[PDB]
């Protein structure tokens, strides 16, 4: 009965990811970043996620992760901005960067 195994959308409960899918990009699954508007995000990298809607076409503008282009990732149920999908890079080609405090962790 593990209580710390799946991540859901904090706003609505949509299933998003799993602790097992955390990905240590450059040696750490956690990355702290800012956007051009100065908003700070504590980003958890995941190899895999579900339940999202990836919006529009990829962009390399202001990418936090060298060699990757991003798309906004919304909660596919409620529209909450949960993070970004990264693509176009190498080892891995793709991953998800999700905002830790916009997820809730709990049992499967
Ligand atoms: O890797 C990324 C993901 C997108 C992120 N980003 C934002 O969070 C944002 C908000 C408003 C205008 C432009 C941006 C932007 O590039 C950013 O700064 N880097
Ligand atoms: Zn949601």
């Amino acid at each position: 009965a593990p209580g710390a195994s799946i991540f859901r959308c904090r706003q609505c409960g949509q299933t998003i990811s799993r602790r097992d899918w955390l990905l240590p990009m450059g040696g750490d699954h956690e990355h702290v970043v800012f956007n051009p508007a100065g908003m700070i995000f504590r980003v958890w990298c995941f190899s895999l996620a579900q339940g999202l809607r990836l919006i529009g076409a990829p962009s390399g503008e202001f990418s936090w992760f060298k060699g990757y282009d991003w798309t906004i990732a919304l909660c596919g149920q409620c529209g909450s901005h949960l993070g970004w999908h990264y693509e176009g890079g190498s080892q891995p080609q793709t991953f998800f960067g999700l905002i830790k405090d916009r997820l809730a962790e709990g049992p499967a």
